[PDB]
């Protein structure tokens, strides 16, 4: 909804985010996904540079990836680390929405 939200759901400062213990939490209500960008936040603010109205963007480089996919024991998840490119909904110069990854 906001960068400061956005940086909450989806920016983590460890790649190995602990998906048991965080996605048990309110702001995640122990959904069966979340993906998490192991990035300082500047450098992901830097994809929306220049972009007022809401538009949606595909970053042109690749990203470190951390996702919490729920396992068949609800609430137990395991974590994947990747890279990929991600969409983000870009407003007022600011990442405000994850999209997805790999595509918009």
């Amino acid at each position: 909804q906001d960068w400061l939200t956005f940086q909450k759901k989806h920016i983590t400062n460890t790649r190995d985010v602990d998906c048991d213990n965080i996605m048990s939490t309110n702001l995640f209500h122990a959904k069966d996904k979340n993906t998490f960008i192991y990035s300082r936040p500047e450098p992901v603010k830097a994809i929306c540079k220049g972009i007022i109205a809401s538009k949606n963007v595909l970053t042109t480089s690749e990203f470190y990836l951390s996702d919490c996919n729920v396992t068949s024991r609800p609430a137990k998840y395991k974590l994947k680390k990747s890279t990929n490119k991600f969409c983000v909904t870009c407003e007022n110069q600011a990442p405000v929405h994850f999209v997805g990854v790999g595509s918009c």
